[PDB]
């Protein structure tokens, strides 16, 4: 695993700006937020080659440790073995996600959080920097 | 009840910066740096006016739930209701703090940690931002 953060105590409107490290022999890499890991408000995991996906970013929600119905983007803007960057910001009906290319999309909020207070990263991702504005 | 952050994985000659706000009413704020919670190489406890101190810097360690030594610092360069950015590294002999004037003081690494896996804020320095250089 890579770094866990809790008691983040993010509010709508604020955003998160994650940079770090992707492995160079990395087949995805995870960045969980949500209220611990059981409950995730977005599970933002961009798959090189896993679990039947080639170069697709999947997203997924998480509620009493249950998985909800994916979501798949259009784009992919990271590459193993680079620096990778996210920035997220929501409010209690959607998260929106600005990835490096400029891109911007929307996810739901299906646990209908008010607050963020956990962020996880997996073993494939290295943080570097994270700002809570 | 600040932020909390496990598997750093902080090696010796690693940069930590972590920026946060000062609480305008705080009486002091702490920024603890260790294998666990009850495991601290660093206990940085800038105190405006607490525990006998003011407009103090006291630093300790915390082995097996145990207090050290206490060490007071000379200079304090940081007030309430204001941000404040501390840059922290190791080596086997000490942790040197880096301060926001440029001030640096080293500090014992009493517990002969080998790498520094945890940081916790308290409720008075809400961190804004956490690098990893
Ligand atoms: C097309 C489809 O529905 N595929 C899914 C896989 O994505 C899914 O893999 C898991 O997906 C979750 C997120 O929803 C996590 O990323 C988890 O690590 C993956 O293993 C598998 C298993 O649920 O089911 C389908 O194949
Ligand atoms: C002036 C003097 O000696 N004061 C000390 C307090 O520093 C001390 O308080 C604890 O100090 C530790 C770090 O060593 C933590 O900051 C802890 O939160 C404080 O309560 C108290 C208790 O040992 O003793 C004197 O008052």
């Amino acid at each position: 695993c890579g770094l866990v953060a809790s008691n983040l105590n993010l509010k709508p409107g604020e955003c998160l700006r994650v940079r770090g490290e992707v492995a160079p022999d990395a087949k995805s890499f995870v960045l969980n937020l949500g209220k611990d890991s059981n409950n995730l408000c977005l599970h933002f995991n961009p798959r090189f080659n896993a679990h039947g996906d080639a170069n697709t970013i999947v997203c997924n929600s998480k509620d009493g440790g249950a998985w909800g119905t994916e979501q798949r983007e259009a784009v992919f803007p990271f590459q193993p073995g680079s620096v990778a960057e996210v920035c997220i910001t929501f409010d209690q009906a959607n998260l929106t996600v600005k990835l490096p290319d400029g891109y911007e999309f929307k996810f739901p909020n299906r646990l209908n959080l008010e607050a963020i207070n956990y962020m996880a990263a997996d073993g494939d991702f290295k943080i570097k920097c994270v700002a809570f504005d």
